[PDB]
C-alpha cells in the first residue's frame, strides 16, 4: 500500500537529451531521429531584438552557429526550420537511442512527468499536472528551457510539453512538441502573468478515492447530492466545474470502493465547507488535485 | 523559481532491473556486472513464512531453480550466495548497462529516490526519506519487492535501499544492499512494529532555510533559543532531538540567510506553538521533512 506523487520512469527520454547552444544562451533539445527539438528563443541575442520577425533573425543564422552537444559527441547541425515556438535542427546522425514516441497535445487537468535538465544534462525527475490556468509548477534550476514533459503508456513515449520560461509568480510555462503555446502567452522576454489559478475537481475525487483504498475513510457520510447542487458550491470555492464526463471517468473507482461519485461529492462539499478540523488525508492538510483518475489506478494497479 | 520534490533519474537503474523467480514466488532484482542482487525470501513457499530456516532452504536450491530474466532474454544463473538478507545470483553475463556505482547504508533523515518496479519492469519513480524509526513510506503493491532506492551523485549512483515487507502500519521496511535490514526488522511474518514515527528536525529546519532562501519570510521572529530548550519543546511534538551535527550541518545555510541555526529553531518552536494560520510555506500547509540540508543546498538556493 501507500501512495505517492509518481513520475514515470526516465530512462527513455535521458537518452534524448542534449545541449543546444547559440552564441552565449545554452539550453536543452530534444534529439529524436536526426532531429534536435528545442526552443526557438535559442537564437535570440539581447541586443537584435527590435520588434522582429523570428524568420529574420533565424535566416541569418547559419547551421555552424547551432553547437549542438550529446553528452560528447559534438552533433553536426545540417538544417534548420522553425515549427511555431520550437526550432527544429536537422543533424547528420540519427538518435540510436530514439524510442518509440508520439507528439501530443494534453489537457489541463492532464498530469505527466518532467524530465528537469541542465545544459543538456538530465537533473531531475518530477510529475506535475497542466494547471487550468495552463501553467505548471515545476523546477527550481536555471537553464532547464528545452526540458520535456511525457507519459509513457507500454513501449511508447507520448511528448506533451517543452519548457519555454518562468512567471514572476513562480510557475513555468510552455509549448507542446509542435510548438503551440499551452496559455495565453508569448516566448518573448515581455512581462507575463499566469491568470488566476483553479483547483481540478475530478483530481481532488480521484485523490479522496486513493486514499480510501488506502484506509484513509473518516471524510466520508451518508449523504449524497446532485451535480447540480455539488457545482455551485465547486463555483464558490474557485474549483472547476464538474462534468458528467468525470463522473464517467471516476466509474472505476467508484465501483472499486463503493462509494459513488455524487456520494463522494457530499464528503468533498463537506470538505470545501468545513474544513479537515485538524486531520490529514493521505499525509496532506491540503486537497491534492494533481492526481487523475487514471494515475490513482495505475498506482493501485501495477502497470509497467 | 517554485520547490519541488523531485527525483533522481531513473535510466541508469532501469538498466539494471530484471525478474528473479523460485518456484512460485516471483519479484525484481538488481542486475550488476555477472550479479543479481535479491531478496532472499524469494526461496520461501507458504509454509515459511512465520519461521523461515533461510539456510535450509537454500541448500536444497541448485542454480537452474533460479530464473532470472532480463527482459525478454533469460539469463543463466552459474552460482549463489546468501548475504545477511539478500541472495546474490552469480549469472553468466555481466549487464552492459551497469553503470558506475556503490552501495551505501544511509542514517535517518536522508532521502533517496525509489524505482517502484514489479516483474522486473519499471513502473514509477518517487522520492523518499528515511524515517526516524528506520521505516519508509513509499508505494509499494504485491510483487514490488526488490525494487531498489538510490541517489545519483555525478554519474555514480548509490544504492540504499531495497526492499523487503510492509508493515501493519502500511510503511515500508527494507535492508541495504549488503542485505542488512534498516531498523530492527527481520523478514519473518511475526508480529513486528514500527517504533512511534517522529518529524525530521534537522531536514524540516533546511526547509525554513530554504523558504528564506526563496523570498518567504512571515515565519521568523525575534527570538533565539539554547539548543536543549529547543530540544525540550520539540520533543513534545514528537520532533526529533536536534543535535550539535545538525546544527553544524546547517551552518551553511544559516551563513547564506544571515539566521543563525537557533534563530531558525526559535521560529520553528512558534510555528508549532501557533500553527500556520492558513499560510503555507514553499506551498505547503505541512512542515515538511523530507528535504535535507544538501538537498537544498543544491536545489541552487
Ligand atoms: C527573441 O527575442 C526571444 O527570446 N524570443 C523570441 C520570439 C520571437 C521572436 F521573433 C524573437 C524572439
Ligand atoms: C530559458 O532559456 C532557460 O533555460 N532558462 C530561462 C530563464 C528565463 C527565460 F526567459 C528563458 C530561459
Ligand atoms: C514481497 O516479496 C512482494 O513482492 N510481495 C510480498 C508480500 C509479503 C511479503 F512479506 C513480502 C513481499
Ligand atoms: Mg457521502
Amino acid at each position: 500500500s501507500g501512495f505517492r506523487k509518481m513520475a514515470f520512469p526516465s530512462g527513455k527520454v535521458e537518452g534524448c537529451m542534449v545541449q543546444v547552444t547559440c552564441g552565449t544562451t545554452t539550453l536543452n533539445g530534444l534529439w529524436l531521429d536526426d532531429v534536435v527539438y528545442c526552443p526557438r528563443h535559442v537564437i535570440c541575442t539581447s541586443e537584435d531584438m527590435l520588434n522582429p520577425n523570428y524568420e529574420d533573425l533565424l535566416i541569418r543564422k547559419s547551421n555552424h552557429n547551432f553547437l549542438v552537444q550529446a553528452g560528447n559527441v559534438q552533433l553536426r547541425v545540417i538544417g534548420h526550420s522553425m515549427q511555431n515556438c520550437v526550432l527544429k535542427l536537422k543533424v547528420d546522425t540519427a538518435n540510436p537511442k530514439t524510442p518509440k514516441y508520439k507528439f501530443v497535445r494534453i489537457q489541463p487537468g492532464q498530469t505527466f512527468s518532467v524530465l528537469a535538465c541542465y545544459n543538456g544534462s538530465p537533473s531531475g525527475v518530477y510529475q506535475c499536472a497542466m494547471r487550468p490556468n495552463f501553467t505548471i509548477k515545476g523546477s527550481f534550476l536555471n537553464g532547464s528551457c528545452g526540458s520535456v514533459g511525457f507519459n509513457i503508456d507500454y513501449d511508447c513515449v507520448s511528448f506533451c510539453y517543452m519548457h519555454h520560461m518562468e512567471l514572476p509568480t513562480g510557475v513555468h510555462a510552455g509549448t507542446d512538441l509542435e510548438g503551440n503555446f499551452y496559455g495565453p502567452f508569448v516566448d518573448r522576454q515581455t512581462a507575463q502573468a499566469a491568470g488566476t489559478d483553479t483547483t481540478i475537481t475530478v483530481n481532488v475525487l480521484a485523490w479522496l478515492y486513493a486514499a480510501v483504498i488506502n484506509g484513509d475513510r473518516w471524510f466520508l457520510n451518508r449523504f449524497t447530492t446532485t451535480l447540480n447542487d455539488f457545482n455551485l458550491v465547486a463555483m464558490k470555492y474557485n474549483y472547476e466545474p464538474l462534468t458528467q464526463d468525470h463522473v464517467d471517468i471516476l466509474g472505476p473507482l467508484s465501483a472499486q470502493t463503493g462509494i459513488a461519485v455524487l456520494d463522494m461529492c457530499a464528503s468533498l462539499k463537506e470538505l470545501l465547507q468545513n474544513g479537515m478540523n485538524g486531520r490529514t488525508i493521505l499525509g496532506s492538510a491540503l486537497l491534492e488535485d494533481e492526481f487523475t483518475p487514471f494515475d490513482v489506478v495505475r498506482q493501485c494497479s501495477g502497470v509497467t
